[PDB]
């Protein structure tokens, strides 16, 4: 029922990754979680240790977690720990197409540990992670 | 409307990457299709040649190909070559979590001229590629 | 009771691996496995989809694989997925020593994935990996 | 006298490497061939078997060949060594200057194995080849 | 008619790699070698001084050597050197499959020097490697 | 019309690439270009600096240059920038067959800011790039 | 005429890059920059998302940036792309030499992005980067 | 006589490393220090900026550091700075076995500027370092 | 209660690693075991063979090892092996922070296979492994 | 007072970096180095020894040198060995930035002997490397 | 006065590096260390052990090294640091060309530590480092 | 009876590499070849191409070279080609260690085509190359 979409460094820039503005995003997000029978749950930060206690707390609730964890995804262990914690399953979302561009975007810290991954498919990456957890 | 399924190496064995048959998976994906108001055509081979054909096909047609490439995915620039002609998405699927198991599977030929990839979501994976191209 | 022995790309071309033939190797190897109380049934092929197609029957048979896949031994991750379903066991055999030629023929993979492997020994090679099996 | 002009996968495709389609190279080819003293023999495959089948007759044919073998230039080692028999000259060409692009394609399995390589010329590439040979 | 067989640092633990005990490792051996119309010669050492010696002298005598040397498959020169200098033929044997474990274990100094090499069809690789010394 | 043709270090050694002088080469060079209907300018220098005067001419007055740069083909950044400044096209031509020697020889600088490259074909290898300027 | 100049971790450290204090290197700055008829917002944080968030100000204001991120240069993806959005340019300042020291510090997410860099010329680097931006 | 115990990252989650919660561990090492006459000063932060501050304030102190970045250690150059710093003994401790599990994990920053590194001893890691400190 | 201290090469020359000699590390270490209720089994040689046989003989006796094994840290396979076998703890110890050094000797074959690992502590090392262990 | 200005291959050519021309630069740079109160010596060659000979000449006089080696600056050891004498500073100076481009330019030869590095910040660089000087 | 020559493994087996034996190498060496005015004290072992106990043992006498470790110069990191407490000049001495072989030869443990190292010089090497000696 | 010796970049500033003079080298040079019978030619250049001029000569007169080339060693692939064509020894010198500096010193691109290499014994490796020609 309740589903965590956590934003990581710089996504709340989205638009101005351009034309959807985050608030956007939430509100589509949100939108396509009630007709699926779901609560998402849609936060954002650019602080690393924000995203850690969501991550913890979606570990302790037990609760899917859908992450784009924007640069963190190429650098961050911390937060690959983190994730590594959840029970539920997680689904990394890029906006981008990651593997089209510097060489450094094609490694994920996060992947290996993922349940699965969606990139390049826009922002509908998120809503089609959303009907994922909506049939697991 | 007319949407290009193509599954390479090994895919034939779906079942026997366990539970769902290719049969199955076919008939799931025809269903899923038709209710996307769109015409899934799904084919499977285990010849490169074959793959080649099928996209150079779609190619022509500017038909929308999701392909799962089995191994050829990490080796084959041939079949990259092929599939940077379309000039529909290419919606790369794969099955397991490629990032979840040897290091040589971390690698894709495909993903950088693909539209996007969809990784670990089992067969649903399919099913959301085909979400995406009946949105655009 | 019955083998499978497998070649690949470029080994119908043995003796033009110079002096014995590939008819000649068959005819070594029926003659060989008969005295084992097996059953050698012996294939070659320059097409990989071919080479899948005859793993995939010796995997529903649960029988026993010989291969020397040729060039694909260093190539093929289509390949190594097909022969990681074989259930009984499978011995890689390289007539030539591959580590004493160039560097990248020190790669298979096959290897991982072998019960194991017998390089350099010529043809006897796959006589050898016969007795193994009818002891195993 | 008898030259094999052997093109692998993709380059049915050329024209739709634009403006020439093959059979334009096929008839230039013999053309040219022709004029200087030469037969052309041209042949066009997507199949790897059927690429190393044409090697092997040029092979026992001692006839000499062009080859561009697409994407396999920079992956078959099965290529490779049916070309590494061949006895009369082998000329490696590509349309496309493979160094001003993506970085797998500069290596190449044959040229270590070919008399020479010819790149970045376009289909005049496969001219010169000929002229070359019609001088050995 | 004389072999060596020559065991490298804890091969001497085997059994306690396990069942079979390098004191039944050896009678298994001569036995075999018995029924083949050799002799072995079967030693084992954890010392790397200990086994040059016994290249050594393989080398002055023209005797061919099967060698599982081993941790110092992996990482002695001065052995390879040893054994770069022996006339008769030289069998490299593992034990376990080398290529299924950790990648450090993929490359051996010695397999460029030797003969052939048998991995990971347990102690019949020995048994293996005397049959083929009996036909050559 | 003018073609420039410029041999980097060691090239005026040729014949003592043995048979041909360097001389002769310039007196084939020459013929050839006359049939052709061009001039060609044929100059060699050892001097990394006399080179970069000559393609600096080459690019004030647009005309091609056919360049074999000997080992300065794989060492020198400096001359690649002065060779990126040519408008006209640049044939970077090697008399011997750069693949099929030690590896470091693998790599041009060169070759990505060529419009074309000649390896392995000897002296005629500058005869194929005359023909290749005359049609272009 | 605005100018940010953003300090990441450690530098708010200096003196106790010793001598000068962050206070009196704000100090120079502003100093210089009223003389330049420039106005310089200097801020110093330890916290990435502070340095973000700045950045992101930066963007919005359309404003130069003077940026010696610390040890971020050689590890914040995130960072970079904060940055890569700045239309004013951008100027990556480091105080000390970063090429005289560890091998990682010679790498720099910074640089692609950045319009220049200046390294090793001290806090005089600082006042350098304000003056390229009172010409530009 | 005072040392401070610092945790990075994810350490706060010790117990949900199982068994002993970060207030188990806090009371461990308290008591231990008491017993050694020691004071220890035991903090945990998810915030790499937080844990900068308070290895500032260790500088400044000349107090020594027991430091267990968690994943900050295999990605942080900002860290490494600070700690670079102390003038008094830095101790690296991690309750796992960093070199046994992901590649990735066997490199640190910190390393090369600590006293030393204490690894896989669990929480008693942390008490060793305490009485390291205790005769230094 | 039984504890084996194995040093490895060169730590014979301890003092002459500077202040304490050999004979008064074993003193040191004796005195601080009986302290604890072990007793210290401390032996070096500069020979691997020797080193082996101790840690076979602790395997037989299930009697856990300190081991600093010297440079064979970083170069044997042998010894990983033998410890491998070890079903008691293993400690790896190094007296210098094998991290602030020397890039080679930041890689050991022994730690992966080690319970834990102490450097850089000094001679203090041994006596915290041993410490370690009288807790386990 | 004095300070060198050297120039290395192709810098001759900027303009033809474009817009200013080498004689440009040097009015420009004479003219700052005035109001400085320096004398600016400002020389050019595509020549390695020329330069080397000037930067000989600048060791003994104990002037310091602004340098912008052009591509000797990625490739010349001989180049850094000259300027490595130099006991008056160094800066090293790249009128593009050479982080935004081919991968081989983001290593310099110099940076790690230079005082320090300006690149990207155009013909500006060497005004700003003046004015460095001029305040050391 | 006096000199060590210590060879390594396989070094016994000179001549049979042909033409001179070991024992008329040390005749050799003999008669030209007497007419230096040197004593040479001439050893060879293959055992690692027996070379550091003779290192050990020219440390403590503060005596010249000429060493000569055969396969054990590019693994042994234990020769290495025995060597490095050669207070007295160490010279490394190989008579192959070690850079005209395998690459793995091309990298030494020892160089770094010597005073200084002659290669490919055969025998006389070993002359030409007395030599070197006499006058140092 | 007659050889050259060649110094390239840089070793004309021997002294100002200390104590000994250029102009000191070479007449150390020739007072110790005319004791050997022989004549040294002592020659020093910046300009490779200079060098080259000096190596085709003694190639073409079948002289041996004592060759120190300076930063060239590491660098120039035209200089190793030059030098591969010497029929005559061809002895590598340098002066310092160049394994106890630089990591990339470390590779000779004269070595492998050198008979032998003296590195680290100043300039009496000079004399010890004389003295080995003289007897060869
Ligand atoms: O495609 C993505 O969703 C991705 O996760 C996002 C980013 C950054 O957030 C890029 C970015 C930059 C500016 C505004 C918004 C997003 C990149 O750091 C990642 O490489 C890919
Ligand atoms: O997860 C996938 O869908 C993937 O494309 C498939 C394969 C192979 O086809 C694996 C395989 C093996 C056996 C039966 C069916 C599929 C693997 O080669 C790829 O690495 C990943
Ligand atoms: O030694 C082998 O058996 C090996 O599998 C075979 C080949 C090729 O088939 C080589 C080859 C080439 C020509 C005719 C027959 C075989 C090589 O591709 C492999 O590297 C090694
Ligand atoms: O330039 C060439 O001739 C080359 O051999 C050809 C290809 C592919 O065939 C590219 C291609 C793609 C589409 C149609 C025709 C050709 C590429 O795979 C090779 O990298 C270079
Ligand atoms: O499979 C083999 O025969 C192999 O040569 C043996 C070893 C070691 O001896 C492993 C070992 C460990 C303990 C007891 C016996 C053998 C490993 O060092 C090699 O990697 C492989
Ligand atoms: O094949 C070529 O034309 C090439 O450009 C030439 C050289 C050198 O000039 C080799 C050489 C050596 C001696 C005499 C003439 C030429 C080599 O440096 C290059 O690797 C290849
Ligand atoms: O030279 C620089 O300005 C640089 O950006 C700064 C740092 C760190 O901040 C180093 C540091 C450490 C302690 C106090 C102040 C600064 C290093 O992390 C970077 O590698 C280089
Ligand atoms: O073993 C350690 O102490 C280590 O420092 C800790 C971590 C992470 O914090 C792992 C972690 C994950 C979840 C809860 C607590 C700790 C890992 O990031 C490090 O690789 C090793
Ligand atoms: O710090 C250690 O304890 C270490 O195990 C020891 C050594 C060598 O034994 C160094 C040495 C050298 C001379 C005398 C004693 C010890 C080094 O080979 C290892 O890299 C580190
Ligand atoms: O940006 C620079 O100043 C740089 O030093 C210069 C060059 C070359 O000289 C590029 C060049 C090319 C043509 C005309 C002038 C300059 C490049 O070789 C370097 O990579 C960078
Ligand atoms: O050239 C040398 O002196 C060298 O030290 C010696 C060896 C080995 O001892 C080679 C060897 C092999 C057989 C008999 C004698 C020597 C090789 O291991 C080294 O790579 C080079
Ligand atoms: O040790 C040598 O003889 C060496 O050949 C010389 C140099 C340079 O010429 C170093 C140098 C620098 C200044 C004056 C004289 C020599 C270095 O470029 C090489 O790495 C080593
Ligand atoms: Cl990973
Ligand atoms: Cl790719
Ligand atoms: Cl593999
Ligand atoms: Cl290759
Ligand atoms: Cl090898
Ligand atoms: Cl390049
Ligand atoms: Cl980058
Ligand atoms: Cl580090
Ligand atoms: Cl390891
Ligand atoms: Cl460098
Ligand atoms: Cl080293
Ligand atoms: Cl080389
Ligand atoms: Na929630
Ligand atoms: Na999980
Ligand atoms: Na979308
Ligand atoms: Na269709
Ligand atoms: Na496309
Ligand atoms: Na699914
Ligand atoms: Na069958
Ligand atoms: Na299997
Ligand atoms: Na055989
Ligand atoms: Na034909
Ligand atoms: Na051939
Ligand atoms: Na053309
Ligand atoms: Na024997
Ligand atoms: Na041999
Ligand atoms: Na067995
Ligand atoms: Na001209
Ligand atoms: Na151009
Ligand atoms: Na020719
Ligand atoms: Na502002
Ligand atoms: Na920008
Ligand atoms: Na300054
Ligand atoms: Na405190
Ligand atoms: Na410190
Ligand atoms: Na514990
Ligand atoms: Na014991
Ligand atoms: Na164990
Ligand atoms: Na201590
Ligand atoms: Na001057
Ligand atoms: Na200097
Ligand atoms: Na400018
Ligand atoms: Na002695
Ligand atoms: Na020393
Ligand atoms: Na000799
Ligand atoms: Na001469
Ligand atoms: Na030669
Ligand atoms: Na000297």
């Amino acid at each position: 029922l309740i589903v965590n979409v956590i934003n990581g460094p710089n996504l709340g820039r989205l638009g101005r990754y351009g034309g959807t503005t985050h608030d956007e995003l939430v509100a589509l997000i949100e939108r396509e979680a009630a007709e699926l029978g779901l609560k998402a749950v849609v936060r954002q930060s650019d602080s690393e240790a924000q995203l850690l206690d969501w991550i913890h707390q979606a570990a302790d609730a037990a609760e899917p977690v859908i992450l784009n964890a924007g640069g963190l995804t190429h650098t961050s262990v911390a937060l690959r720990d983190a994730c590594a914690e959840l029970s539920a399953p997680l689904i990394e979302v890029h906006i981008s197409n990651v593997h089209a561009r510097e060489e450094f975007r094609r490694h994920s810290y996060l992947s290996p540990i993922a349940t699965g991954v969606i990139v390049g498919l826009g922002i509908q990456g998120y809503l089609l992670a959303l009907r994922y957890l909506a049939e697991h």
